[PDB]
């Protein structure tokens, strides 16, 4: 599948795919404002993740810091980055067909949209502005809207027994942007598409 990873922020971002034990394709690369990257990724690909990170600095060996969505360190991502990050996430060729989302469950960043670029579903979008309304206690100092488990580390927040419930924090998240995940246990927004459709992943689609 190809996956077009546009930037339309205002401001430099450094993409990231992985899935989470190894990049796809080259796995990140700065991209200036207005800058297209395109990618390869694998037919049968489960669990893939594409976030943007900020703030970042690299030396010329392709390591260093951001501070969002760091991924050890590294600019070519070969794991998944540190909270806060919205996250596109996808799982490929699954019996037939491809499932995409957005998910705010990491947290928030960066604005997205997250569309098809060939026939036959729908695409998905966060573009709220999640990190000016971010409650007190959720504001990452670097930049960007904690989710709660990152914060707070409880069973409630993180699911960890797999019950619990909506909060006043995935509220939050889920008010501003009701068609991304916004705890782990959310009526899944989950879009079907054919399988082997391609993308696009457009950074601040409305500004």
């Amino acid at each position: 599948a190809t996956f077009e990873i546009v930037n339309r922020c205002s401001y430099t971002v450094w993409a990231a795919a992985s899935k989470g034990d190894a990049a796809l394709d080259a796995g990140g690369r700065q991209l200036n404002s207005g800058e297209s990257w395109t990618i390869n990724v694998e037919p049968g690909t489960n669990g893939g993740k594409i976030w943007a990170r900020t703030d970042c600095y690299f030396d010329d060996s392709g390591s260093g810091i951001c501070k969002t969505g760091d991924c050890g360190g590294l600019l070519r991502c070969k794991r998944f980055g540190r909270p806060p990050t919205t996250l596109a996430e996808f799982s490929l060729n699954q019996y037939g067909k491809d499932y995409i989302d957005i998910s705010n469950i990491k947290g928030f960043n960066v604005p997205m949209d997250f569309s098809p670029t060939t026939r036959g579903c729908r695409g998905v979008r966060c573009a709220a502005d999640i990190v000016g309304q971010c409650p007190a206690k959720l504001k990452a100092p670097g930049g960007g809207c904690n989710d709660a488990c990152t914060v707070f580390q409880t069973s409630e927040y993180c699911c960890t027994t797999g019950k619990c419930g909506p909060t006043e924090y995935s509220r939050f998240f889920k008010r501003l942007c009701p068609d991304a995940f916004s705890y782990v246990l959310d009526k899944p927004t989950t879009v079907t598409c054919p399988g082997s459709s391609n993308y696009r992943v457009t950074f601040c689609p409305t500004a």
